[PDB]
């Protein structure tokens, strides 16, 4: 059909066919008599693994004799999504297999919705891992994602009543056919136990093991016949494990409940012995296999010239004395040799500022799970300050504020620091989250060792975030530039000469209502809900989060609520307001931040007066599959972070690539959007990092706002009083203390400008040519934010490899 | 190379070699440089499986369309062992896969070492249904195995310092390529909650639900190309269960205990509420899927005359009244129609007469977790003994004797009563065993109901205990009268005409010795031991328990001992003693059992004077696939129990079909194998049934027989004072105070008799040509034996179809 999706050969779609029909009858043991959807496919699956594979085992092949230095990747979360139509697009597959599974009599979207998601992350992090995956793959790195395989990954979001019920994501019910599970590579890991201190060094006896077994999934890079390898570990208890006989059979499940599940919190820190023991667990693992990769390509010097390992977060921060661990009490190396080796071999990535988020754990949990570890730790710390100490004599309060140990009721270990005095790189996440990172959490860290401090400004892969999801929009741009953008997506700056195409401006404009019709049409179909697509499109999707400002977006829908009940017979533009994102289980803010935002639409959504001029609609289960549904029917994109918390976003991104205007605070990457496409094809308000600054030595007082902006205090009393829960007038009563007595984000300071801000978007979406214009500018700017670009300037600036766009041979 | 393992032709060898090399490049993502041994045999098993498959759907379809009559065979157990070699036997595929790998540079036999066992069985109850479920298959009928897939089968046995140590049986850590998963047809079934009356009949709320997703495993005939289906259940939690988050994620674990293990108990009761929760989770998910698939063929009157249900024991008891349940709680059948259906539906498999293997469970227990069967289970007993009334009236201890409910200190349902009740036939597994059960435990209810009573003599499948494991057995017979015996074992008798051919003695007698050769290689090994090839192979397998007596053949051997230590210079036909069995792991008494035997064989294998004469052995880890090695090798099977207390056996079968002598008591199925062999034939000792209720009745006193042995007194001392236990001299007092005191089976009473049967055995063997002519005639008189034999009984007399030898279309 169309011509980005590849070709559809005689030759092709008749092998496919017969492969297809081969994998219904042989794998599936099933025909045309009794197969389910499911088995169609399933068979659909196993058709298409089959051209992944053979390029699969030649790509280790190939990697095996070249022996090039290897990155690994190391995650607690690998946010991947579906997997058949990002194989499909990469491999160059989808027309052939459309075609394909017509002549067959099926339809092969219908098909795709049958696939589960591997939801195995939370958010931004998550799938920060998967863009990276598939720009490490299409520029042909030898790299590996580590992390661990969840049994169940983040929950399912169910709204009952306008509440946030969780059920268990049981993603594997049905079978993974992407995975291949690789029992020679199992491989123990200790818990718990003692130190013994002989003549030849310390001993770790007295163990508790737990086996770690992989399973790989295949990793295609853009049409180079490149994949690469995601090794995810599962835990497995020893045979002879507590071994009345039934119970220690039974008791099994203790040590294998270390994968079972995701924690579920964003950009927050829950201090609970099984986290800690998943965050050892694929330390653990994944070092003894990079290990044994390693040997099996004694000297130890060349470690670092062949190995890179990059933490994602602090999740994975034990790598650094887990690797002095096995240097010095196994490998038999000296202190300081084993330090330099570590240090050449780590790399730390930050990614936020929020001191919830933060991981600083317990002593007394790391002296009874990981003694030895503590004891490394404890050492890593004395070195590193007496370097402070002869670098600031003098200075004592800079010694206890750079020390890895936290003193107080508690002691605690910070993790951050560990990961600092551990690597050779240390980065943020966007230009705005490095220079803070610099100037305030880590400036002592920065003024011993300023070379050690770098940005990488995230990205998103344009396979998954525009080809895949918006073939559309990749196809009518195509017709212009060809394909290249594809894989360089700076390319797409060559559509700025298209500004004032008159063609071009209506099939813009074109693919985003055929966007819109069809996203409107799939919440009619699984969640019978009526909207109208004639009306703006206006998005807030990520997270529940108090420092991503849903509530402020409540505040504006209010406002417009009551303006239309003010002056009823008064123009307004149509809006739809969609709103989505899952609240942390025990994140009680959040959970009724989504009951005010489902109240709001029972108020609004059935109001005569009102009538199809204002929807604001709850998007369910908003997860990775969803996002490649709603972000190219998107008008407006919703990024309205308190400036200086939002380390960077990636979902701006997202909306940036697929045809939204963005509505933003000077924040995260936001201000690098604005720069590339120009403040003036941008929607900015509020206050910048240095008003909220300036807010904080005065003193931020909620209440000067409530006095002087009546509108605000008409919503405030709205909500006291019981306007939007009639049967229990005091149920926001939370969320109203919160607003005027302990905001930390400073809801109402922005108030005033985000509202007039909204004004000057209705205003510019009146006329629509105007509109696809600034739209037009914002997607010719938008190849900045290619996670190719992002993994080129980590593999150059901090991997210190060369990224290849050559095929290997088909 | 041997004629009976099939054809290797040109097309088909080439055809077989080509498809092992696409699985191991496609489905296992390997080449020659990178395969392990267990990727070769993952390779054979999915070329192989792709030739059942084909069968399997149109075997399907074939009952789909002319839909016979359905057997449904209700087990707990099934005690498969390996399936590769059983698959290629049945498919007539065994020389061109020999070929095939051959050709590709592999062992067949040692890719068919790396399979894991399916032990999901203790011993004979689960053996049974697994030769039964080949037979149903080779005979045409429509039959389905149902039952639990345990995620750990029968434990691993280790001996550790001469004492059994358990692990667990990880046997689905590699995976199963023979299973099919089938989530779409996953069930609730029901467990707790209470019960509702209501105007429309009794209703059961309140429950807590766990859903039963079923495995489907080929069951292929025997070159008739029939493959039949065994259905296993495996728990699952609902993804709602229990749903702070965390914990309610880990405690899935709970509801899905259900299917985690096989209690290791044969021939053994023991009460516990998981074992309950088993019983019942596959009898619900069972007769749910079983109602299901006749609907989808309303007209209940006909039910019987469309399924046939055959309880294994009364494990799957339960299924009675959940027939009751469904019939009348859901489907609103009156009390006495759905109570004909369940008679007529039902049938009862009677597998022994110890009182602690009986199940009858406190009354508490199905009052909580089961409260409408217990108020089905009192009603069926109330109609029940009101015709037990009428037709022995005034009889108020037959009514009691016969009642349901057990009264005294707790409450208990006693099981086999129920099965009695609700089924239209019941059956011993020996014509002895049938006549006890009509004489003593079950004689009121044959008194009530004499034409439900039968016996159906067990039986073993030819295919796996002759073809599979004996070829070159096997293939002598076929050069005399054809292959058509593989499926008729009755003319094995054809055999008879060849007693006096000198060739056939040569090659039986030579089958023997490559057979005793090859196992006595596997032992030195696998296991580091020696032993003597010309030796008597002496053996007795089976589950370790006092009925069997083990301690008798314990008695032998010490016996013999101490007369090589009397007389040196003598000379006596050498023996290697085989005892090996494992022993359910809360059985102390069993325990001790294998520790003596292990203790004589310290003493013995290592004192000089013996030499090679005497050398004890215990083999290790007993199970299906070690079976079928030793039983081909073996001169003399052990079957030596106490004459009462085997219901039938089934490893006696096994031994004589492989051309070993019998040493036995008048006990099972020994009376009837000696009846078919005659007794000449034979080696008969011991008491009778008779016998052993004279000395009842009188009263056993050990004491006699150890006043009056003088060589029984040395080993009791022996046995005491520590000449086995030299560091531990009061280790065996357990032993020596239960032979002298309490010894429910006669040990002393059978060991006179048992020594001087013996000397008999050793007198024979010193004849090689009158040995071989001996097992001739077991050989050619053991076509009764096979289990064909008894399905075919069992489906014309019980079950009502008539079987079928004839081809399915290929
Ligand atoms: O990168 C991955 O996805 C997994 C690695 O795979 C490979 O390196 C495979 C290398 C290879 C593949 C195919 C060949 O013909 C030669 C070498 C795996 O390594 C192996 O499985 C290596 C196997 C092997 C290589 C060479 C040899 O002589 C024997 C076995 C690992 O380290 O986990
Ligand atoms: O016996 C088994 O091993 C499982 C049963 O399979 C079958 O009965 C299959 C029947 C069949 C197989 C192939 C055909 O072309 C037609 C019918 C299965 O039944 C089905 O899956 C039936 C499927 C089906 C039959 C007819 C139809 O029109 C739709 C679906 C069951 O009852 O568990």
């Amino acid at each position: 059909q169309i011509s980005v999706r590849g070709l559809a050969g005689v030759e092709n779609v008749t092998e496919l066919k017969k492969n297809f029909n081969r994998h219904l009858h042989f794998t599936l043991v099933k025909d045309r008599n009794v197969a389910t959807p499911r088995d169609y496919y399933f068979a659909l699956a196993h058709t298409v693994r089959d051209h992944l594979v053979g390029r699969w085992i030649r790509t280790q092949q190939h990697y095996y004799e070249k022996d090039p230095k290897r990155i690994y990747y190391l995650s607690l979360e690998f946010y991947m999504g579906r997997t058949l139509q990002n194989t499909m697009v990469n491999l160059a597959l989808e027309n052939a297999c459309d075609e394909a599974t017509y002549q067959l009599g099926l339809d092969m979207e219908e098909l795709e919705e049958i696939e589960e998601d591997a939801g195995l992350g939370n958010g931004g992090l998550g799938r920060l891992a998967a863009c990276f995956l598939d720009s490490m793959a299409t520029l042909g790195l030898a790299a590996y994602g580590y992390g661990i395989r969840y049994e169940f990954g983040i929950f399912n979001q169910k709204i009952c009543g306008g509440w946030q019920m969780e059920e268990a994501d049981d993603w594997l019910r049905y079978g993974n056919p992407w995975e291949k599970a690789r029992p020679e590579f199992t491989l123990p890991v200790h818990f718990y136990g003692r130190v013994e201190h002989t003549s030849q060094g310390a001993k770790w006896v007295d163990t508790q093991v737990v086996l770690a077994m992989p399973y790989d999934t295949p990793v295609p890079g853009y049409r180079n016949n490149v994949v690469n390898t995601m090794r995810l570990w599962s835990a497995k208890a020893p045979n002879d494990f507590n071994l009345g006989y039934i119970q220690a059979v039974l008791d099994r499940n203790l040590a294998e409940n270390i994968s079972r599940v995701l924690y579920p919190n964003d950009n927050f820190f829950e201090g609970k012995e099984l986290r800690l023991k998943q965050e050892y667990f694929v330390v653990a693992a994944t070092l003894q296999d990079i290990i044994r990769r390693f040997k099996s390509s004694t000297n130890f010097d060349a470690f670092p010239d062949k190995v890179a390992i990059q933490l994602n977060d602090t999740h994975p921060s034990l790598a650094i004395p887990e690797l002095m661990r096995v240097l010095v009490d196994l490998e038999r190396l000296d202190w300081d040799k084993a330090w330099e080796v570590t240090v050449k071999t780590c790399a730390y990535t930050n990614h936020t500022v929020l001191p919830e988020a933060l991981e600083r754990w317990p002593v007394h949990l790391l002296e009874t799970l990981l003694p030895r570890h503590l004891q490394i730790i404890y050492e890593i710390n004395q070195r590193f300050l007496n370097r402070v100490a002869a670098a600031f004599p003098g200075d004592v309060d800079r010694l206890r504020r750079m020390s890895l140990v936290e003193e107080g009721a508690v002691k605690r270990i910070n993790m951050a620091h560990l990961c600092i005095a551990g690597s050779h790189a240390v980065n943020g996440v966007a230009r705005i989250h490095s220079e803070i990172l610099k100037k305030t959490i880590f400036k002592d860290f920065y003024e011993l060792e300023p070379h050690k401090f770098q940005n990488k400004t995230n990205g998103i892969t344009p396979r998954r975030w525009l080809v895949l999801c918006n073939p559309g929009l990749a196809e009518i741009i195509a017709e212009r530039i060809g394909e290249e953008y594809i894989s360089d997506l700076d390319q797409l700056r060559k559509l700025l000469s298209y500004v004032d195409d008159e063609a071009f401006i209506r099939d813009v404009a074109k693919v985003k209502q055929e966007n819109k019709l069809k996203f409107a049409a799939y919440l009619e179909r699984e969640y019978k809900v009526h909207i109208n697509p004639n009306s703006l499109f206006d998005v807030q999707v990520k997270r529940i989060h108090e420092y991503k400002r849903q509530l402020l977006n409540c505040l504006h829908v209010i406002t417009l609520y009551n303006r239309i009940k003010k002056e009823p017979n008064k123009f307004v533009v149509p809006r739809t307001v969609m709103i989505g994102g899952k609240a942390a289980p025990g994140y009680h803010m959040a959970k009724m931040i989504i009951k005010l935002i489902t109240a709001i639409g029972d108020v609004v959504n059935h109001d005569p007066v009102v009538g199809d001029r204002l929807r604001v609609i709850f998007l369910e289960n908003y997860r990775v599959s969803l996002a490649e549904k709603v972000i190219p029917a998107a008008d407006l994109s919703e990024q309205i972070s308190t400036a200086g918390t939002e380390a960077s976003g990636t979902g701006n991104m997202k909306f940036m690539l697929n045809g939204a205007l963005t509505i933003g605070t000077m924040d995260g990457a936001n201000v690098e959007m604005a720069e590339e496409a120009g403040e003036e094809n941008f929607f900015i308000f509020g206050m910048r990092v240095e008003d909220v600054d300036r807010l904080d030595q005065r003193g931020y007082n909620a209440q000067e706002y409530y006095d002087r902006i009546p509108e605000l205090r008409q919503i405030i009393e709205q909500l006291s009083s019981g306007f939007f829960s009639p049967k229990q007038p005091d149920l926001f009563k939370d969320i109203v203390n919160m607003l005027m007595h302990h905001d930390r984000f400073k809801v109402f300071a922005d108030y005033e400008e985000y509202v007039k801000c909204q004004e000057r978007v209705s205003a510019l979406y009146k006329n629509p040519r105007e509109w696809t214009r600034m739209v037009i500018r914002n997607i010719a700017t938008s190849g900045k934010f290619s996670s190719d670009r992002t993994i080129a300037q980590y593999a150059r600036e901090i991997w210190g490899v060369e990224p290849s766009r050559q095929r290997l041979p088909a």
